[PDB]
């Protein structure tokens, strides 16, 4: 109560009067209040602000923009509105100090826009350091700076041309100076700066313009408005669209995920979604804040109506009031559509950027870790990870956040009726419980009327409105309908309505997402890192006597099982020819693989020396040119490519092929026998040119005949490679005297070593194998029929705007059962009439004629009923039936060509997955992994570039499309209230409520049934 | 007078009348007058521009612009247009035939409207046909219908919501349809088409933006700050400038004035001058329409005044009518800056327009025409008439429409100025010839205190308005100074005073154009073509066995003397050494000469064959490489310039130079011996590879050794030139023997021609001439002068200000013969201030500090004074303080870089003339005139690119500079006449008169006393 002694010395001066701002003729603000509040608001603004902002920027260092001179001139006014605020100050301390007593007020207002000024003065120094160019603090401290003064200055131009009045020659002119820079600065705040003097674009010259951008240019997506006006004429495609910018990009986000993931598996299990809580989370506390915000935006639509027909009733308030309101309800209408637009796409961003690091973290972890344990299926259990649950990541991060929002609007809307109307309205939302069962029926439809079923949920505002009325006039008595209760309710049903329909599809989206976790999570794990280390490494030494080292070698395939090698020790030097001997099941494959750093050692000393080349039985393709695929990555060398070739007699292969070595081998393309990809596989072999080759039976599928000439070419000891060491397996009998040394084995473990005569002389085991083996009408009807519908929806609302502005005497209001029994018979009618026209189009047959001709109509009835109620509106129908039509038609050009790139480039991730898991056995013997990782980076990426701008091309229209919507209300309130005095109360409420409505229809039509056909 | 009896059947509502419109509170035009004149307007404006524009787009065919979206809306929103004018007649059609008299006039006019739609909708598709994106006639027919249209609709708003009147429901709804469709049309009409299908830039990639901008642009000029700005901070120089647009260029211009020319003298000072007029008058008379309208538009300034200041005086007239005079002062100064800047324009492209024509007649008459007869000197005669004469004929371009407009306006204001005051101007104007001493004064200062002259003429406008005061309040007592009679003069003086100026130095400038008009007709009179056809071409057969034909030849230097050459005859064939001997003075150069056409014959049959080569006496070099001296145009070849080099004997030459063949040589660059030279120019003759060569005496100054090797080398017998024609003269006593045939002459007759031998053995007159010719402190005093000066004459203007507004009693003005005295005690006070302070500056002393502090103090007090006048005023200073500020520093910056670019390109043009004046005879021998001239055009053309946008950057803040300038009369209006209850006239009319007098001095300061320092 400190103030009434603080404003004066008499206490003549109250903050608040109720009786010089609302009840007179010419609302005009009092003195105190004038001086300290609208001065202090601003003050507590900014400095509210300054703390965050600063340490918010004291991490983003972008840039150096030196000597702009846009920062030589606002440091200059910044500081020169300093100094007029310090001399009112020094004059009032003057005055003090002189003759007059001038009550504290004067000597401390002042005192802190010096402060706020030279504040504001000094961010704007750090802004330019940190390299920024545009901001998005400054420019709503100057519009709330320059209202604040201009209710002062309309004050003080009033209050100066009274009459006579005695006015000091020195606040007058300091407070013009303060208004006039203050304007001038609000202008100069919104241009550009020039440039930093370093960015990322160094090399590619086609960046994405949002790093480059106006605040009110972001906030009204329109730099997407560039590449859509061209992709009418132009057709689109190809390297039209954008690239990255360094941030989404797959090199830069999987690493701290897996990174983050390794750390949390060694702290110990939780799921993967507790580390995406810590990794992701900074992202979502701003998808929080946007949200609640519009919620609170949404009820203040009908409140400020409900006023409006409060005032239009009563004849002797002052006019100016009507003209309060109306801006008020611009301003709501307008930052509810400008907050909505920036949670989704916030939530749509960061949606998208998750799943571009599961695919990674989930790829990284299967060509190189997971060996010996992978027991699903290869097809539907590893691929279909990648494709199914993977791209349930989206859904879920839009629909967390209408968890806890869902009930709240319902529970807020029926507080609000239930206190305008009372218990009735009870019964009314029973009705809306009582349509529960209409979408139990459209879900049992889609589990199997629908026609029928959707008129009826078009009609069912309607019959729960003249249910909830009956109710209330027919119950009691002594209660009367007037425009207020009869014209919000209306409103309030249809607001209330979405959420009861959001609420179903959540709760089985939120389970099958949980249900994919389980699954994503015991695949993560599915593993102890099988291949860490167990070898000598493939080359570890650059030279060396003995090539293969084993001593007391044992391996399993599995670590349930009995080991199937025991007491494996055998030593072999350089540049010889071993060949192994056993029989058909006999373990040679295992001991084989086992070389290979793919089994499992619980003791033994095992060592290679050299890179190894392996040919493996089976062969893959990987679908690409037969040069690329011999090359495996090597360049070509002349005249090597001639005598490998040679050697590995490719030449009829060649010659018959359609064009050589061109064609598309593999899958999608032509097929070839098994020989001929034994023979590309050893050629690929030979090619690789390493130290060690390891063979697996490469000639059991090639004639006898024609392997002659590849054994006697590359493989015996007239061939080239002579000097590597060689290891072949086989149940071959030929070849078996040209060999060097022979190991045979059986049980487990080797029987006998030695060459050829030494094994001959002996007569043992080798004896024995050679004498065993011994192989040695209805359009006019539908348009009637909508006629009659439309009309009666129309003659519905007429009369019930007719009967809600009835003569109250008595208690009751004239006759009150006429109406409700017309009423009842037009319903009736209209109810027959939506059946008949659904039989009609159901013989005649369709579902997008049906909602263009229902979306064209109605809003063709919202402009007639505008048009009726008031015969000036029809200036605005033109220039508005325009700018609308031009937003139409570009975008279903343009997003039609948007949508088709991304079934193009859906394919290749899955395939190469497909193809990399087929052949992870043979790739990663080469040593050769970090290419393909490298590969498989760049077609996710690709995925990504033709992706993020389909999205954005939606959230141009819905703003394009919703100022229009919000235009219509604010000239069909004020073409209202200029004539009040010829207008009831009906014809308000119901021009007022037909306005409301026409966003919703107008934006069903563009998007539904449109684009369709 | 038939309006009265059409307008209604009783005559009820008549045309204008003073009792509605004027003499009420709330003005509102009758119904007859709405319905006629305001619609009929825009169709009679349209359907008279309509045949013009047609004829002049008849002729001007650029392009096919095919299907822009915007041609394809404009016509359907013209059609739709036209429907609803159609509809209201129809709809009246049946008012008037069911049971309703509706007079005529209901059935003329929307049928008048209809046809002006259609026209308009026709008009748009020729103008898309012919191609002209910008239209000049659109917008503005455009703008004076919505501007007709506004005042019915507010009348019709009126009239309709209140008093509680009936209106039809027939006519709203149409008017207002069309309303709004004016108005999408007015916004539609303005953005651009998207190009023709072919233009002329092909090739070029910069071409001048003015052939590509809207009309607003044009008008406003805003194009050139494109370059401006960019010019600030990068240095301007080089390729920065842009290109000519294929019209200006030097060789589309000259052929025209040629054959014009040439066909005015085949008919056959008034010749020249009638032919430019013929050719250059279309683009002129566009020039006389536009000083009209400014020159009317001048005088509604004092007017406007007058009225305002007699309205404030009224204390009892409605207040809107104070608002409709102060939007008159914004159009009226608005449309007189947007049509004086376009007059200076034309005026100056068509003065640029002719000298390009002059010169290249100039040049082209030079070089091939006017032999023999040229006498007067080659410097400063024929030179100088290239940079004198014609760099004079764009001052008369601009100061030709001057000499009728400067008598004009001081007609007009001394009429006004009688009407106003009375016989005493006629006095006080006879002061006004009083300065026509002290200009005179200036004169002398010319010839031979300035200073002291200078602020005699500052002073001169309050000396006069004293003494014409005086005089109107001394003689007798029947007047009182009013207001207006000392506010209006002020203002009217001020006008006059310029074309009372500007008359002298014009009368000089025509004398001196009329001066030089006669010496260029005289030089291009000078035809006298000598070269027509004497011979039978240097080539003109290209085989034949006699090379020089000769008989009874006779030629003379002039017409007017005895011929020098008579009774030659002889002939030789080809391949002959052919000497001719004769003694000095004899006449070997005149029949040298003769050769070469250069003669003129009488009688007689003379041919030769082959081209000739021709090496005179006297050899010229132009300054460019020794490389380029050489070849002459032909491209180098080896080894034949090795071959010629060594055939030369041009080692030791070549060796000796700093660079050898690429020094700077002739003028401007190293100087050369006369041997050096002669050996050049024969090393270019004979580079030349001719069929006939022409020596004379190119050995006189070649040492003897040189020279006897040079004969040895090339010209005798063993050369490689043997297989030529060979003509030598000479007066040599060694190299007759080794010659074929000798011809000797005297008297200008040939004597004897022969052999050596047969001449030897004759022992004639060659024996005897072979015998003969072998026998033988003040800073802070001028800071307070000024200070005193100024404060004197804003005392001057307060105590007048005072004086005017004393009330009247009795017939006088209360007490006058006080104010006088004090009035002429201050005016000798400034006068003894303003002079000492021009003491003080001359012996300190220095103009551009004058003119800079007195421009500065003299805008700081008009600000003051309106700052005192009314003290809301200081809201607008700030915001034009800045904008202005803007302009003068870019400009500066500026337009100091390219007023130095024309230093650097004047001087090519006029050496080039030079070295082809001193070159003309070689340059004609070698048959090469046709290279040089496109290369005097290529330099020209070079000159005319850096100078067209050194003036369009003044024509650009001279408009940017006086709507800063109309700025204020508005704010200064607008806020006196809102608190027209305590203000007396006489601060309204210092207020309003002082705010005139900104836009002189503000643009006094930017271009003088700033650049210069």
């Amino acid at each position: 109560m400190a103030l009434r002694g603080f404003c004066s010395a008499d206490g003549s001066d109250p903050l608040w009067d109720w009786n010089v701002t609302w009840n007179t003729s010419n609302p005009d603000f009092t003195k105190c209040f004038q001086n300290t509040v609208l001065v202090w608001v601003p003050c507590f603004y900014l400095w509210a602000c300054f703390p965050f902002y600063f340490l918010y920027l004291s991490r983003h260092d972008r840039g150096y923009i030196q000597m702009t001179p846009l920062n030589k001139t606002k440091t200059a006014l910044g500081f020169l509105l300093w100094i007029v605020c310090w001399a009112d100050l020094f004059y009032s301390f003057w005055e003090r100090s002189r003759g007059i007593f001038l009550a504290p007020v004067f000597l401390v207002s002042p005192t802190l826009l010096g402060i706020t000024m030279l504040l504001a003065t000094f961010l704007i120094q750090l802004e330019r350091r940190k390299g920024v160019q545009s901001s998005g603090i400054m420019l709503t401290f100057w519009l709330v700076a320059l209202v604040c003064a201009l209710a002062i200055l309309r004050s003080k131009i009033m209050t100066a041309l009274k009459e006579d009045a005695q006015v000091d020659l020195f606040r007058d002119i300091t407070f013009y100076v303060y208004f006039s820079l203050l304007l001038i600065q609000l202008v100069l705040s919104c241009f550009s700066d020039r440039s930093p003097l370093f960015s990322e674009t160094i090399h590619d010259p086609n960046p994405c313009p949002e790093s480059s951008a106006s605040f009110l240019s972001r906030i009204t997506f329109w730099w997407i408005t560039g590449l859509i006006v061209r992709g009418y004429r132009q057709p689109l495609e190809g390297s039209d669209l954008w690239s990255l910018n360094k941030e989404d990009t797959s090199e830069q986000v999987v690493p701290v995920l897996v990174k983050n993931w390794k750390k949390e598996c060694a702290k110990t299990n939780p799921s993967l979604f507790k580390v995406l809580y810590k990794t992701f989370g900074p992202y979502f506390l701003m998808s929080f804040f946007f949200k609640a915000i519009h919620d609170l935006m949404m009820f203040s639509g009908p409140q400020i109506l409900k006023l409006l027909i409060k005032f239009v009733n009563d004849t002797k308030a002052p006019d100016w009031q009507g003209y309060f309101y109306t801006v008020l309800l611009f301003v709501t209408a307008c930052l509810q559509t400008l907050v909505l637009h920036q949670y989704f796409h916030i939530c749509f961003v960061s949606g998208m950027r998750i799943k571009t690091a599961v695919i990674g973290a989930v790829y990284r972890k299967a060509l190189v870790i997971t060996n010996s344990a992978r027991k699903s299926s290869t097809v539907g259990e590893i691929v279909n990870l990648m494709s199914v649950d993977a791209q349930r990541f989206m859904d879920l991060a839009t629909y967390i956040n209408m968890i806890w929002s869902a009930p709240l609007q319902v529970i807020l809307a029926l507080y609000l009726l239930w206190l305008n109307l009372g218990p009735s309205v009870l019964a009314g939302v029973a009705v809306m419980v009582l349509m529960v069962p209409v979408n139990a029926v459209m879900a049992m439809k889609t589990k199997t009327l629908s026609a029928v079923g959707t008129f009826t949920w078009v009609c069912t505002p309607f019959l729960v409105a003249l249910c909830t009325f009956a109710v209330y006039v027919t119950i009691d008595e002594n209660n009367i309908l007037d425009a207020q209760t009869a014209f919000v309710s209306l409103a309030l049903f249809n607001i209330l309505r979405f959420p009861l329909n959001i609420l179903p599809m959540v709760i089985s989206s939120i389970v099958q997402a949980s249900v994919s976790l389980k699954r994503l999570r015991i695949f993560l794990s599915h593993e102890e890192l099988e291949p860490d280390s167990i070898e000598r490494r493939p080359v570890k030494d650059g030279g060396g006597t003995n090539s293969i080292t084993v001593r007391n070698a044992t391996f399993t395939w599995a670590r349930s099982d009995p080991p199937t090698l025991n007491g494996i020790t055998f030593s072999i030097p350089e540049g010889a020819l071993v060949a192994v001997v056993g029989q058909v099941g006999c373990g040679k494959s295992s001991l084989l693989s086992a070389l290979l750093a793919e089994m499992d050692k619980v003791e033994g000393h095992v060592a290679i020396k050299g890179s190894v080349a392996y040919v493996p039985q089976q062969a893959w393709i990987q679908n690409d040119s037969l040069r690329e695929n011999i090359l495996f990555g090597c360049q070509l060398e002349e005249p090597y490519y001639r005598s490998v070739i040679q050697a590995c007699a490719l030449l009829p292969d060649l010659e018959i092929l359609p064009s050589g070595d061109r064609t598309e081998i593999g899958e999608k393309g032509v097929n070839l026998s098994g020989g001929q990809k034994q023979r590309v596989s050893l050629a690929r072999a030979v090619y690789s040119n390493a130290d060690i080759y390891l063979f697996d039976d490469p000639l059991s599928a090639v004639d006898a005949h024609v392997g002659k000439h590849i054994f006697e070419n590359v493989i015996g000891p007239k061939g080239m490679l002579k000097n590597k060491t060689r290891i072949l397996v086989t149940h071959s009998m030929s070849y078996l005297p040209q060999v060097d040394v022979i190991i045979v084995m059986s049980g487990g473990k080797i029987s006998e070593m030695g060459s050829y005569q030494e094994l001959l002389a002996r007569d043992g085991a080798f004896a024995e194998f050679l004498r065993t083996y011994a192989s040695t009408f209805i359009s006019f009807l539908s348009i009637f029929l909508f006629m009659c519908n439309h009309v009666s929806a129309l003659a519905s609302n007429y009369w019930l705007s007719l009967w809600t502005d009835d003569p109250i005497v008595n208690g009751t209001q004239e006759h009150t059962k006429v109406r409700l029994s017309v009423y009842g018979a037009l319903g009736i009618s209209q109810g027959i009439a939506v059946f008949g026209y659904s039989m009609a189009v159901s013989i005649g047959g369709p579902e997008v004629i049906k909602m263009f001709m229902g979306s064209l109509f109605n809003v063709i009835g919202a402009c007639i009923v505008i048009l009726l109620a008031t015969p000036i509106a029809a200036i605005i129908i033109p220039p508005l039936g325009l700018i609308y039509f031009f937003v139409q038609r570009f975008y279903v050009a343009s997003s039609r060509q948007l949508k088709r790139l991304e079934s193009v480039s859906r394919s290749p991730v899955y395939s190469h997955f497909n193809e990399t898991l087929l052949g992870v056995s043979v790739i990663r013997a080469f040593e050769e992994q970090e290419r393909f990782i490298h590969q498989s980076d760049l077609k996710v990426d690709e995925n990504q570039k033709a992706y993020y701008p389909s999205i954005v091309a939606n959230r141009w229209l819905a703003v394009r499309l919703e100022c229009v919507g919000n235009c219509i209300v604010l000239f069909a309130a004020l073409f209202a209230v200029i004539s009040r005095h010829s207008l009831s109360a009906g014809l308000v409420g119901l021009s007022v409520s037909y306005s409301l409505q026409v966003t919703t229809y107008l934006n069903w039509l563009v998007r539904m049934s449109s684009e369709m056909e």
